[PDB]
Protein backbone atom coordinates (compact mmCIF):
# COMPACT_ATOMS: atom_id res chain seq x y z
CA UNK A 1 0.00 0.00 0.00
CA UNK A 2 1.37 3.45 -0.92
CA UNK A 3 2.94 5.46 1.92
CA UNK A 4 4.55 8.83 2.57
CA UNK A 5 3.40 12.19 1.22
CA UNK A 6 0.18 12.80 -0.67
CA UNK A 7 0.27 13.42 -4.44
CA UNK A 8 -0.28 17.01 -5.54
CA UNK A 9 -3.83 18.06 -6.37
CA UNK A 10 -4.43 18.80 -10.04
CA UNK A 11 -7.25 21.22 -9.21
CA UNK A 12 -6.99 24.59 -7.36
CA UNK A 13 -8.03 24.51 -3.70
CA UNK A 14 -10.79 27.08 -4.23
CA UNK A 15 -12.32 24.86 -6.90
CA UNK A 16 -12.21 21.87 -4.54
CA UNK A 17 -13.66 23.99 -1.70
CA UNK A 18 -16.66 24.99 -3.82
CA UNK A 19 -17.73 21.35 -4.07
CA UNK A 20 -18.09 20.92 -0.30
CA UNK A 21 -21.25 21.83 1.62
CA UNK A 22 -22.59 21.05 5.09
CA UNK A 23 -26.17 21.26 6.28
CA UNK A 24 -26.69 24.36 8.39
CA UNK A 25 -22.99 24.80 9.05
CA UNK A 26 -19.62 25.86 7.65
CA UNK A 27 -16.93 23.17 7.15
CA UNK A 28 -14.56 25.31 9.24
CA UNK A 29 -16.81 25.07 12.30
CA UNK A 30 -18.91 21.90 12.22
CA UNK A 31 -20.03 19.58 15.01
CA UNK A 32 -19.90 15.80 14.54
CA UNK A 33 -19.71 15.91 10.72
CA UNK A 34 -20.30 13.01 8.34
CA UNK A 35 -19.10 13.13 4.73
CA UNK A 36 -21.44 11.77 2.10
CA UNK A 37 -19.84 10.82 -1.23
CA UNK A 38 -22.51 10.59 -4.02
CA UNK A 39 -23.00 8.13 -6.86
CA UNK A 40 -22.43 8.51 -10.61
CA UNK A 41 -24.62 11.07 -12.37
CA UNK A 42 -25.77 12.83 -9.21
CA UNK A 43 -24.80 15.65 -6.90
CA UNK A 44 -24.58 15.21 -3.13
CA UNK A 45 -28.24 16.26 -2.53
CA UNK A 46 -29.61 14.15 -5.41
CA UNK A 47 -27.96 11.07 -3.93
CA UNK A 48 -28.82 11.71 -0.27
CA UNK A 49 -31.71 14.20 0.14
CA UNK A 50 -34.28 11.42 0.30
CA UNK A 51 -32.24 9.25 2.61
CA UNK A 52 -28.94 9.72 4.44
CA UNK A 53 -29.07 13.48 4.87
CA UNK A 54 -32.16 13.41 7.12
CA UNK A 55 -31.29 9.98 8.56
CA UNK A 56 -27.77 11.00 9.61
CA UNK A 57 -29.17 14.19 11.11
CA UNK A 58 -31.50 12.05 13.24
CA UNK A 59 -28.44 10.05 14.33
CA UNK A 60 -26.77 13.19 15.70
CA UNK A 61 -24.50 14.04 12.77
CA UNK A 62 -24.18 17.20 10.72
CA UNK A 63 -24.35 15.93 7.14
CA UNK A 64 -21.78 17.27 4.69
CA UNK A 65 -21.31 16.29 1.06
CA UNK A 66 -19.21 16.85 -2.04
CA UNK A 67 -20.60 17.46 -5.52
CA UNK A 68 -17.74 17.04 -8.04
CA UNK A 69 -18.73 18.53 -11.41
CA UNK A 70 -20.32 17.46 -13.59
CA UNK A 71 -22.57 15.09 -11.62
CA UNK A 72 -19.66 12.77 -10.72
CA UNK A 73 -19.29 11.99 -14.44
CA UNK A 74 -15.70 13.25 -14.77
CA UNK A 75 -12.35 11.54 -14.03
CA UNK A 76 -12.59 9.57 -10.76
CA UNK A 77 -9.09 10.70 -9.80
CA UNK A 78 -10.40 14.26 -9.77
CA UNK A 79 -13.59 13.40 -7.90
CA UNK A 80 -11.32 11.96 -5.19
CA UNK A 81 -9.47 15.28 -4.78
CA UNK A 82 -12.79 16.79 -3.78
CA UNK A 83 -13.08 14.10 -1.11
CA UNK A 84 -9.50 14.38 0.15
CA UNK A 85 -9.89 18.14 0.41
CA UNK A 86 -13.25 17.66 2.15
CA UNK A 87 -11.81 15.27 4.75
CA UNK A 88 -8.88 17.56 5.48
CA UNK A 89 -11.24 20.50 6.00
CA UNK A 90 -13.92 18.69 8.02
CA UNK A 91 -11.33 17.05 10.28
CA UNK A 92 -9.82 20.41 11.26
CA UNK A 93 -13.23 22.06 11.26
CA UNK A 94 -14.45 19.57 13.87
CA UNK A 95 -11.61 20.17 16.31
CA UNK A 96 -9.19 17.70 14.72
CA UNK A 97 -11.52 14.76 15.13
CA UNK A 98 -11.78 11.76 12.81
CA UNK A 99 -15.03 11.57 10.86
CA UNK A 100 -17.13 8.81 9.24
CA UNK A 101 -17.47 8.60 5.47
CA UNK A 102 -20.72 7.19 4.02
CA UNK A 103 -20.84 6.48 0.28
CA UNK A 104 -22.97 5.21 -2.61
CA UNK A 105 -21.93 3.54 -5.88
CA UNK A 106 -18.87 5.33 -7.34
CA UNK A 107 -18.52 7.20 -4.06
CA UNK A 108 -17.10 4.07 -2.46
CA UNK A 109 -14.52 3.62 -5.21
CA UNK A 110 -13.49 7.26 -4.70
CA UNK A 111 -13.10 6.79 -0.92
CA UNK A 112 -10.96 3.68 -1.39
CA UNK A 113 -8.95 5.35 -4.17
CA UNK A 114 -8.33 8.22 -1.77
CA UNK A 115 -7.30 6.07 1.20
CA UNK A 116 -4.90 4.12 -1.01
CA UNK A 117 -3.08 7.03 -2.69
CA UNK A 118 -3.55 9.85 -0.16
CA UNK A 119 -1.89 8.61 3.09
CA UNK A 120 -2.75 11.74 5.12
CA UNK A 121 -6.47 11.06 5.21
CA UNK A 122 -5.99 7.56 6.65
CA UNK A 123 -5.73 9.03 10.15
CA UNK A 124 -8.65 11.40 9.57
CA UNK A 125 -11.31 8.90 8.52
CA UNK A 126 -13.01 7.15 11.43
CA UNK A 127 -14.78 4.45 9.42
CA UNK A 128 -16.28 3.90 5.97
CA UNK A 129 -19.89 2.91 5.36
CA UNK A 130 -20.07 1.99 1.68
CA UNK A 131 -23.38 1.08 0.00
CA UNK A 132 -23.16 -0.81 -3.32
CA UNK A 133 -19.46 0.06 -3.86
CA UNK A 134 -17.82 -0.97 -7.11
CA UNK A 135 -14.15 -1.41 -6.21
CA UNK A 136 -13.71 -3.80 -9.12
CA UNK A 137 -15.95 -1.73 -11.39
CA UNK A 138 -18.75 -3.43 -13.30
CA UNK A 139 -18.87 -5.68 -16.36
CA UNK A 140 -22.14 -4.07 -17.42
CA UNK A 141 -20.40 -0.96 -18.80
CA UNK A 142 -18.25 -2.75 -21.37
CA UNK A 143 -20.89 -2.49 -24.15
CA UNK A 144 -21.42 1.22 -23.47
CA UNK A 145 -17.69 1.91 -23.82
CA UNK A 146 -17.66 0.16 -27.19
CA UNK A 147 -20.32 2.52 -28.54
CA UNK A 148 -18.53 5.50 -26.97
CA UNK A 149 -21.55 6.55 -24.93
CA UNK A 150 -19.61 6.40 -21.67
CA UNK A 151 -18.55 9.33 -19.51
CA UNK A 152 -14.96 9.50 -18.19
CA UNK A 153 -15.92 7.81 -14.90
CA UNK A 154 -17.92 5.06 -16.67
CA UNK A 155 -14.79 4.03 -18.56
CA UNK A 156 -12.90 3.94 -15.28
CA UNK A 157 -15.59 1.92 -13.49
CA UNK A 158 -15.51 -0.76 -16.20
CA UNK A 159 -14.10 -4.12 -15.08
CA UNK A 160 -10.57 -4.43 -16.44
CA UNK A 161 -10.00 -0.67 -16.59
CA UNK A 162 -6.61 0.86 -15.84
CA UNK A 163 -8.10 2.54 -12.76
CA UNK A 164 -9.50 -0.65 -11.20
CA UNK A 165 -6.24 -2.43 -12.12
CA UNK A 166 -4.19 0.28 -10.40
CA UNK A 167 -6.30 0.03 -7.25
CA UNK A 168 -5.90 -3.74 -7.05
CA UNK A 169 -2.14 -3.80 -7.67
CA UNK A 170 -1.57 -1.03 -5.12
CA UNK A 171 -3.37 -3.11 -2.50
CA UNK A 172 -6.57 -1.08 -2.47
CA UNK A 173 -8.77 -4.17 -2.35
CA UNK A 174 -8.04 -4.61 1.35
CA UNK A 175 -9.70 -2.34 3.90
CA UNK A 176 -7.56 0.58 5.05
CA UNK A 177 -9.89 1.92 7.77
CA UNK A 178 -12.78 0.01 9.39
CA UNK A 179 -15.07 -0.59 6.40
CA UNK A 180 -18.60 -1.95 6.01
CA UNK A 181 -19.80 -2.92 2.52
CA UNK A 182 -23.54 -3.40 2.07
CA UNK A 183 -24.46 -4.79 -1.35
CA UNK A 184 -26.96 -6.94 -3.22
CA UNK A 185 -26.58 -9.86 -5.63
CA UNK A 186 -29.58 -8.43 -7.46
CA UNK A 187 -27.71 -5.21 -8.21
CA UNK A 188 -28.67 -4.37 -11.80
CA UNK A 189 -25.89 -1.79 -12.11
CA UNK A 190 -22.87 -3.53 -10.55
CA UNK A 191 -21.82 -7.11 -11.38
CA UNK A 192 -20.38 -9.54 -10.32
CA UNK A 193 -22.12 -9.38 -6.93
CA UNK A 194 -23.60 -12.89 -6.77
CA UNK A 195 -20.91 -15.08 -5.15
CA UNK A 196 -20.91 -13.52 -1.66
CA UNK A 197 -17.11 -13.94 -1.75
CA UNK A 198 -13.94 -12.03 -2.85
CA UNK A 199 -15.14 -12.25 -6.47
CA UNK A 200 -17.83 -9.63 -5.78
CA UNK A 201 -17.21 -6.04 -6.76
CA UNK A 202 -18.10 -4.66 -3.29
CA UNK A 203 -15.84 -7.08 -1.39
CA UNK A 204 -12.83 -5.82 0.57
CA UNK A 205 -10.50 -8.15 2.48
CA UNK A 206 -10.81 -7.68 6.26
CA UNK A 207 -13.92 -5.56 5.84
CA UNK A 208 -17.47 -6.19 6.98
CA UNK A 209 -18.86 -7.37 3.65
CA UNK A 210 -22.63 -7.74 3.91
CA UNK A 211 -24.43 -9.27 0.93
CA UNK A 212 -28.10 -8.70 1.72
CA UNK A 213 -29.19 -12.13 0.45
CA UNK A 214 -26.64 -13.88 2.66
CA UNK A 215 -28.61 -12.46 5.59
CA UNK A 216 -32.17 -12.20 4.25
CA UNK A 217 -32.27 -15.21 1.94
CA UNK A 218 -32.40 -15.78 -1.86
CA UNK A 219 -35.88 -14.28 -2.02
CA UNK A 220 -34.69 -10.86 -0.82
CA UNK A 221 -34.48 -8.34 -3.69
CA UNK A 222 -33.04 -4.81 -3.53
CA UNK A 223 -31.46 -3.09 -6.55
CA UNK A 224 -28.58 -0.59 -6.87
CA UNK A 225 -30.56 2.28 -5.34
CA UNK A 226 -32.24 -0.06 -2.87
CA UNK A 227 -28.86 -0.94 -1.37
CA UNK A 228 -28.76 2.66 -0.18
CA UNK A 229 -32.34 3.57 0.79
CA UNK A 230 -33.84 0.31 2.16
CA UNK A 231 -34.78 -0.16 5.82
CA UNK A 232 -32.36 -3.09 5.89
CA UNK A 233 -29.61 -0.74 4.74
CA UNK A 234 -30.47 1.88 7.36
CA UNK A 235 -30.20 -0.69 10.15
CA UNK A 236 -26.85 -2.00 8.87
CA UNK A 237 -25.63 1.57 8.41
CA UNK A 238 -26.76 2.66 11.85
CA UNK A 239 -24.88 -0.33 13.25
CA UNK A 240 -21.71 0.64 11.37
CA UNK A 241 -21.85 4.26 12.55
CA UNK A 242 -22.48 3.37 16.21
CA UNK A 243 -20.12 0.39 16.49
CA UNK A 244 -17.13 0.67 18.81
CA UNK A 245 -15.20 -1.46 16.32
CA UNK A 246 -15.89 0.75 13.33
CA UNK A 247 -17.72 -1.99 11.43
CA UNK A 248 -21.35 -3.14 11.41
CA UNK A 249 -22.11 -5.83 13.99
CA UNK A 250 -24.14 -8.95 13.16
CA UNK A 251 -25.69 -8.64 16.61
CA UNK A 252 -27.41 -5.41 15.51
CA UNK A 253 -29.52 -6.77 12.67
CA UNK A 254 -31.46 -9.86 11.67
CA UNK A 255 -34.28 -11.16 9.46
CA UNK A 256 -36.79 -8.77 11.06
CA UNK A 257 -34.84 -5.97 9.42
CA UNK A 258 -35.19 -7.47 5.96
CA UNK A 259 -37.52 -4.78 4.66
CA UNK A 260 -36.74 -3.85 1.01
CA UNK A 261 -38.83 -0.67 1.17
CA UNK A 262 -37.27 2.74 1.99
CA UNK A 263 -36.24 3.39 5.62
CA UNK A 264 -39.23 3.64 7.95
CA UNK A 265 -38.05 6.91 9.52
CA UNK A 266 -38.35 8.69 6.16
CA UNK A 267 -41.34 10.96 5.57
CA UNK A 268 -43.75 9.63 2.92
CA UNK A 269 -42.46 12.38 0.61
CA UNK A 270 -38.84 11.33 1.09
CA UNK A 271 -39.86 7.70 0.56
CA UNK A 272 -41.30 8.35 -2.90
CA UNK A 273 -38.17 10.23 -3.96
CA UNK A 274 -35.87 7.53 -2.59
CA UNK A 275 -37.76 4.98 -4.65
CA UNK A 276 -36.97 7.01 -7.80
CA UNK A 277 -33.34 7.75 -6.90
CA UNK A 278 -31.92 6.31 -10.13
CA UNK A 279 -34.07 8.57 -12.30
CA UNK A 280 -31.97 11.75 -12.09
CA UNK A 281 -28.78 9.71 -12.42
CA UNK A 282 -29.96 8.14 -15.68
CA UNK A 283 -30.89 11.60 -16.97
CA UNK A 284 -27.43 12.94 -16.14
CA UNK A 285 -25.79 9.99 -17.89
CA UNK A 286 -27.84 10.41 -21.06
CA UNK A 287 -27.05 14.13 -21.22
CA UNK A 288 -23.55 13.99 -19.81
CA UNK A 289 -20.12 13.90 -21.51
CA UNK A 290 -19.22 10.80 -23.51
CA UNK A 291 -15.92 9.64 -24.96
CA UNK A 292 -14.10 6.78 -26.66
CA UNK A 293 -11.24 6.17 -24.23
CA UNK A 294 -10.39 5.89 -20.54
CA UNK A 295 -8.92 9.02 -18.90
CA UNK A 296 -5.15 8.88 -18.35
CA UNK A 297 -4.00 7.77 -14.93
CA UNK A 298 -2.20 10.42 -12.93
CA UNK A 299 1.57 9.95 -12.37
CA UNK A 300 1.14 8.53 -8.86
CA UNK A 301 -1.03 5.72 -10.25
CA UNK A 302 0.78 4.80 -13.50
CA UNK A 303 3.33 2.42 -11.93
CA UNK A 304 0.47 0.16 -10.88
CA UNK A 305 -1.22 -0.29 -14.28
CA UNK A 306 1.68 -0.65 -16.73
CA UNK A 307 0.61 -2.13 -20.04
CA UNK A 308 -3.00 -0.96 -19.83
CA UNK A 309 -4.21 1.52 -22.43
CA UNK A 310 -5.81 4.90 -21.80
CA UNK A 311 -6.53 7.92 -24.03
CA UNK A 312 -2.84 8.72 -24.65
CA UNK A 313 -1.81 5.10 -25.26
CA UNK A 314 -0.03 2.40 -23.27
CA UNK A 315 0.70 3.02 -19.58
CA UNK A 316 4.34 3.28 -18.49
CA UNK A 317 5.76 4.32 -15.05
C1 LIG B 1 -12.19 16.69 -15.31
O1 LIG B 1 -11.02 15.83 -15.31
C2 LIG B 1 -9.97 16.27 -16.20
C3 LIG B 1 -8.90 15.20 -16.32
O2 LIG B 1 -8.34 15.05 -15.06
C4 LIG B 1 -9.49 17.62 -15.67
O3 LIG B 1 -8.56 18.12 -16.63
C5 LIG B 1 -7.24 18.39 -16.21
O4 LIG B 1 -7.27 19.55 -15.39
C6 LIG B 1 -6.01 19.99 -14.90
C7 LIG B 1 -6.27 21.18 -13.95
O5 LIG B 1 -7.09 22.16 -14.57
C8 LIG B 1 -5.09 20.29 -16.10
O6 LIG B 1 -3.80 20.66 -15.65
C9 LIG B 1 -5.00 19.05 -17.03
O7 LIG B 1 -4.24 19.35 -18.19
C10 LIG B 1 -6.39 18.62 -17.45
N1 LIG B 1 -6.29 17.38 -18.23
C11 LIG B 1 -7.12 17.06 -19.22
C12 LIG B 1 -6.82 15.72 -19.89
O8 LIG B 1 -8.05 17.78 -19.58
C13 LIG B 1 -10.64 18.65 -15.55
O9 LIG B 1 -10.16 19.80 -14.89
C14 LIG B 1 -11.83 18.08 -14.76
N2 LIG B 1 -12.96 18.99 -14.90
C15 LIG B 1 -13.89 19.10 -13.96
C16 LIG B 1 -15.02 20.09 -14.24
O10 LIG B 1 -13.85 18.46 -12.90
Amino acid sequence: LPSGSDPAFSQPKSVLDAGLTCQGASPSSVSKPILLVPGTGTTGPQSFDSNWIPLSTQLGYTPCWISPPPFMLNDTQVNTEYMVNAITALYAGSGNNKLPVLTWSQGGLVAQWGLTFFPSIRSKVDRLMAFAPDYKGTVLAGPLDALAVSAPSVWQQTTGSALTTALRNAGGLTQIVPTTNLYSATDEIVQPQVSNSPLDSSYLFNGKNVQAQAVCGPLFVIDHAGSLTSQFSYVVGRSALRSTTGQARSADYGITDCNPLPANDLTPEQKVAAAALLAPAAAAIVAGPKQNCEPDLMPYARPFAVGKRTCSGIVTP
